[PDB]
């Protein structure tokens, strides 16, 4: 029992982190097969940050403009033999395949989804933590500028699914990045301009999962006979910065295991949103919306209702 | 910017996890050089879990009683050639040295310290998270049945410092384990027999570090001209379930870079202990006490205010 922010083990990803340097800019890259991925803003000099011409920058660089090095494990200096843009990513082809390339896929995650982040600095892994893609397609992580190129991923059946490369910090504690097809998460540009975020929202289904986790962990004071219809909840959600609720099988199974209905949990959200009455749930006095139903399922596996 | 629960990257530790089976019981072990460590209660049948005679169990076991396998990476079946007891740990000697043994040390952390945990199941690493040793020397983690033998650790300069092997759950979300000298944290016993936990307390020095981290991240509404001297806060602490405050250099450094005095933070604590009055700090409406001053230093390295 217990519920904590848990990440996927980072070893397979650590084997792929490298340092990329272009001019006086340096950040992290991801080395898979004969390719190194890193944010394209590595090419942009500080004085062009507000209006970069990335097409111009790209072909103003030679291959030997890029220095790519692996600092950890089997160290190496890697020769770049081609460079091109993939959306807001720079794709460096190098002349040696990473012998430690894991089995991997690329995916783009949806708002509400969690993934693990390996934070890196200067081509060295420094920390691991888990984030959730926010309603406005940002994340709440912990990064420095040198952390650009840090990698988000999930893991299943020994396959690493790479889903995020860190690109920038928008506002205090608020970050975004791109998937590895080079599409930036959200409506964000890799420029130095004031950009406005769409308003964030609590992810309802994640809050519901969290409330089920709580009940399975013996915390159930917030459960009342009170229920609210899904249609009524969703109306209310529109005006109170919560996502619409749509049921899933895993939520139904958490309901079955606890004996607490989905409608009771949505009612509890409406009451709790108004205030926690000086009480806590799994140690918090605010709604937690970064646990998916799948994240919860992993940490309550085999846990029996009491 | 941003402050999250960060763990040390797990790759170096993943390479040392194995599965240990003794009769009907299976759990995780840690393989370093020619040694495999695992909890000694692997020797105990479901029956005599109530009052095990570990000394008798030990002599009834032969080296062939113990099956040790590596299921990940370079797989391996390891032959046990000696076994001895080390407090609440079993120390198995195997005929093959782990080729991927990292540079390592052992240590025993003190209440208030943080460390990373690699949750394991059937000898397979499944997740990483960070915990904090509570005032009563328990940790608030997330552990399921076959997670015994899961490993806690910190990183010290290319050196893995092993500090914890998971032993048992005491109550919902409440766990303990041993250092690798085989001394149980909290002196709890590896018996069934329900044991009384000392009362937990908020770690004052960590709360203070968290408030500094808040101030360093633009959240500063709680700071008042109000001060309260250390001597006075400590008297108050004894009656309100906080640990007594003792100044350290890292705290001084943070007070220094914030311009906010320790006495001001202690004041905020007494006030915030009364209530957050509807407001939040770093998104929470409760006092966070699981970030050490060093943890915070790390995530505020190279950060200047507003
Ligand atoms: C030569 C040089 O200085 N290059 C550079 C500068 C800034 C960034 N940005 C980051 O977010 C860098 N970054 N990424 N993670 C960070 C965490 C803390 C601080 C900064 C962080 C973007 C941005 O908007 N930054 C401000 C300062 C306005 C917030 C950006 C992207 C393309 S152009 C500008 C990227 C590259
Ligand atoms: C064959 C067999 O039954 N083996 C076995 C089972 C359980 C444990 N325990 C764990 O905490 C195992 N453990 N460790 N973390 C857990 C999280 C959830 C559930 C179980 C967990 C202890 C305990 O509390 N057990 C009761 C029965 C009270 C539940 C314990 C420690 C020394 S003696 C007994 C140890 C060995």
């Amino acid at each position: 029992s217990g519920l904590v922010k848990m990440s996927a083990p980072s070893g397979a990803v650590e084997n792929c982190i490298v340092q990329v340097t272009c001019g006086s800019m340096t950040l992290n890259g991801l080395w898979l097969d004969n390719t190194v991925w890193c944010p394209r803003h590595i090419m942009c000099p500080a004085d062009q940050l507000t209006d970069p011409n990335y097409d111009a920058l790209l072909i103003s660089k030679t291959n030997h403009s890029f220095i790519v090095q692996k600092h950890i494990g089997a160290q190496a200096n890697l020769r770049v033999v081609a460079h091109s843009m993939v959306g807001v990513l720079l794709k460096l082809t190098v002349d040696v395949a990473n012998p430690s390339t894991p089995a991997y896929t690329f995916s783009t995650v949806k708002p509400g989804a969690s993934f693990s982040v390996l934070a890196c600095y200067n081509g060295k892994p420094t920390g691991v933590f888990t984030v959730n893609l926010r309603h406005n397609s940002t994340i709440k992580g912990s990064f420095l500028c040198g952390s650009c190129g840090s990698v988000g991923y999930t893991e299943n059946g020994g396959v690493i699914n790479f889903v995020y490369m860190h690109q920038m910090e928008l506002s205090n504690g608020t970050h975004t990045g791109s998937s590895f097809d080079g599409v930036m998460y959200g409506a964000f540009e890799d420029k130095q301009t004031h950009q406005l975020q769409l308003t964030d929202k609590y992810c309802t289904i994640n809050v519901v999962a969290w409330l089920y986790a709580a009940v399975l962990n013996g915390c159930k004071w917030f459960v009342k006979p009170t229920r609210v219809g899904i249609v009524t909840y969703n109306e209310w959600a529109l005006s109170n910065q919560f996502t619409e609720f749509v049921g899933t099988q895993s939520i139904d199974m958490l309901a079955h295991r606890t004996g607490v209905s989905v409608e009771q949990m949505l009612a509890a959200i409406q009451s709790l949103h108004a205030g926690f009455q000086g009480k806590t749930i799994l140690g918090q006095s605010t709604l937690e919306d970064e646990f998916t139903p799948d994240d919860v399922n992993m940490q309550v596996m085999g846990v029996v209702m009491q």
